């Protein structure tokens, strides 16, 4: 039931890596004044890799804490032990999160059966809203439409973010399922075409810095507003692309600390922005009105 | 300096997924019995990804318990945080692990600078023997050769697995290294190519289930006589193939129960093997005169 511009926040750290609680709530604010419509705790975008098991707790409550029920959470709960994943997901329902997300299993490399089981078992440990997360150049499997779709009938199970930018495929998911469960897109580059082909947001990482303008985008494509999706989309489109010049979340974090609004950190093995892609990320904000 | 075949042991279980203390004993005492060089605990095929940290430095101990110095073991310590690397490394040394094995972090996809400054940050850290560990496909990030080459000079990383099956490939990278740090097959089907281009061995996943077989594979590959690494591999080139036919360690953990020496237990999201193939897994077992 969550629909619109779902940011996949990322999780400010000072220099030496802490997480910076000061700049994460001012973010946290900024997005719920911009239009943001819900935000992703702790997903592949905030770093869920290398935050510790406390800190993945603690950034949840502090969104939690400072959205004051203005807008829905969701907790990225994903890990690729099926009784790691419903332990992160029972502390996210402890915590009072709206929902999880839940990235397929990775490296491991499950069959489409492991996949079923896998969330079919989370979703009986834990009475809480889950969403399925695809995004198979990241993770070594592909859950297929096929899968998804059997997963659809498993009580708690709501949705799909679906990363693969394959529209036609998108589609023929969102056709199968017939309402079952929700879809949204995990491909900023086509989020306004699945949006109005049906699926129920966007699941993104422009929104991070452009939080209103993917507001208006999510919001006319769920109003099937064909040309206004276009006309709206265009204008930040080269932002879906450039923030992608080196694996997520890296170009994005560098461009909210061209914005002034973080600092510099972010833990290895992922390193800052590389110095080269900085000027050009700089003309595409100063282009996109951005800075 | 570890040549040979070096088997990248599974961790027994018991049905209900908790670990097979006594038939992980066996198994180390069968490999050391049959030729086995080295053995690597807790790899992907010992489903470190499901295995607490607990049971992660349990199993390291039992297997160096049971080995009682008669063969080197390599302690699988990868992860996909470089803090979390370097803990793991640590508590391997102190296990009293020869060497670490170390797979690029997977899923957050970091950038070939990222991958540099990952393994040097534990390479400083923790004074212990590293070896790299590329398999793309799983992680989601392909360690290039150049980055390879620079990651030699490093003091303490001491050899890379290429799981690529790109002989041409491997063969370029040992050419590029001229020594400098050991390459090893991650590869069964290749590996007896790669050891007579000069790598130093295979991290295998057949050795689980003809241990004296891959022994004798690896001894005549690397002593370069091509016709004998042709022959002995032939014997066992049916079993490289079979046991993929699901993700690994799915199909070997199988075939080791249908020799009877494990039970059935393995750690969703991995599953049991599917009943489809364990007919065509159990006649390749009598077909290479395993069973």
């Amino acid at each position: 039931t969550i629909q619109g511009s779902i940011v996949a926040i990322v999780t400010p750290m000072l220099k030496d890596g802490g997480v910076d609680w000061k700049s994460l709530e001012k973010l946290v604010e900024w997005h719920i004044e911009q239009g943001t419509n819900s935000i992703v705790a702790v997903g592949t975008t905030g770093e869920a890799s290398t935050l510790s098991m406390e800190e993945h707790t603690q950034v949840i409550k502090e969104i939690i804490r400072v959205a004051n029920k203005r807008i829905p959470i969701i907790a990225g709960t994903g890990a690729n032990s099926t009784r790691e994943a419903i332990e992160l997901t029972k502390a996210a329902k402890d915590l009072g999160a709206d929902a999880a997300l839940l990235v397929t299993p990775y490296y491991n490399k499950p069959t489409q059966e492991g996949l079923y089981q896998h969330y079919k078992a989370i979703a009986e440990a834990v009475e809480l809203p889950l969403i399925l997360y695809n995004v198979p150049g990241r993770t070594g499997v592909d859950l297929s439409n096929d899968t998804a779709v059997r997963l659809a009938e498993i009580p708690n199970i709501v949705g799909i973010k679906d990363a693969t930018g394959d529209v036609p495929r998108g589609k023929a998911l969102i056709d199968a399922l017939n309402g079952k469960m929700a879809v949204y897109s995990g491909d900023d580059e086509t989020a306004w075409e699945l949006m109005l082909l049906g699926a129920d947001g966007n699941i993104s990482v422009t929104a991070n810095i452009a939080p209103k303008a993917m507001s208006e985008v999510c919001a006319v494509a769920i109003a099937k507003d064909e040309q206004q999706a276009k006309t709206l989309n265009n204008k930040i489109a080269n932002l879906h692309n450039i923030l992608f010049c080196e694996s997520n979340p890296i170009p994005v974090k560098w461009a909210l600390h061209e914005m002034g609004l973080i600092d510099t950190g972010i833990r290895l093995p992922l390193t800052p922005l590389a110095e080269q892609y900085r000027e050009p990320l700089r003309n595409a904000l100063k282009d996109a009105g951005i800075i």
